[PDB]
């Protein structure tokens, strides 16, 4: 049986943010950088914003609003934290500022300053992530390098709660799809596994396009003939074996979230020996000056 529900929403006053920058328009909607100093607090949060495209077709309101109500509901540092909602005239979805982006774009931006011990590390927090939102039930339908968020080059979070569903319940991204949700809409704990594996590719060859060219209507084909992505470069036996049990046909088959943290954990401990990377040894990885009040949102917490 179901246990109450009883996340918080909070509903914010379009006084308490000033907006400062756009961060990604044109797609579907505009998110914006900004601060949101709470009531009466005397902390500024660096947030985004997601007010999306002016028009205000009943839609598409109905759409924020079920991604508002999934990411309330969850509390984990490796899922990208909601702050509120604002009632304006489109709804304005508030979340915590990941300033360095999406995962595909900091990958693709950095490949020459990107070490084994970062990809590791990041195979082990989405796989935290995920493990979180299986506790709760909750089948992610859209896990990709696009839809993890980076707060700093040390610390991702999961992102994108539009396709979310709770595991039975029955309301494209054909690249990231287990092959029982391609042929049957099928989609389980064990689907956002496979989502997991092609991810962890997408990080693996710091930001390639799986399938690349195969369109989309033949990518079922392909699968059912036994074909999988290629062993990237980088990547020792090891790690593209995890892929690939990502990627079994018997989605029972393929590894738990949990058994993947402890995977990529074991690795982890020593990257070298799981990824080689030409230079790995020596590689490395805001605005106002009214600062000394400025909270991250995971120091915010609320009663
Ligand atoms: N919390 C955040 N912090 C920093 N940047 C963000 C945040 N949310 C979104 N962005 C940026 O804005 C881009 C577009 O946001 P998003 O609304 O996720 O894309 P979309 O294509 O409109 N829909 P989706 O990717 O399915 O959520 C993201 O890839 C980021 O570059």
């Amino acid at each position: 049986g179901e246990a109450p529900n009883q996340a918080l929403l909070r509903i914010l006053k379009e006084t308490e943010f000033k907006k400062i920058k756009v961060l990604g328009s044109g797609a579907f909607g505009t998110v914006y950088k900004g601060l949101w100093i709470p009531e009466g607090e005397k902390v500024k949060i660096p947030v985004a914003i997601k007010e999306l495209r002016e028009a205000t077709s009943p839609k598409a309101n109905k759409e924020i609003l079920d991604e508002a109500y999934v990411m309330a509901s969850v509390d984990n540092p490796h899922v990208c934290r909601l702050l509120g909602i604002c009632l304006t005239s489109t709804v304005q979805l508030i979340t915590q500022l990941m300033p360095f982006g999406c995962l595909l774009d900091y990958v693709r931006e950095h490949k020459d300053n990107i070490g084994s011990q970062y990809l590791l590390n990041w195979c082990v927090q989405i796989a935290k992530g995920m493990n979180y939102l299986e506790d709760r039930r909750l089948v992610h339908r859209d896990l990709a390098a696009r839809n993890v968020l980076v707060k700093t080059p040390q610390h991702v979070k999961i992102t994108d709660f539009g396709r979310a569903k709770l595991l039975g319940a029955e309301e494209v991204p054909i690249k990231w799809m287990a092959l029982e949700s391609i042929l049957h809409r099928i989609y389980t704990h064990q689907s956002d596994v496979w989502s997991y594996g092609v991810t962890v590719w997408e990080l693996m060859t710091f930001g390639s396009k799986p399938y690349d060219g195969i369109p989309a209507s033949e990518i079922s084909s392909i699968l059912e003939k036994g074909e999988r992505l290629p062993q990237p470069p980088i990547c020792t036996i090891d790690v593209y074996m995890i892929m690939v049990k990502c990627w079994m046909i018997d989605a029972d088959s393929r590894p738990k979230f949990r058994e993947l943290i402890i995977e990529f954990s074991k690795m982890a401990r020593d990257p070298q020996r799981y990824l080689v990377i030409q230079g790995d040894e020596r590689m490395h990885l805001m605005d106002e000056e009214d600062m000394d009040d400025v909270v991250d949102a995971d120091e915010y917490l609320i009663p």
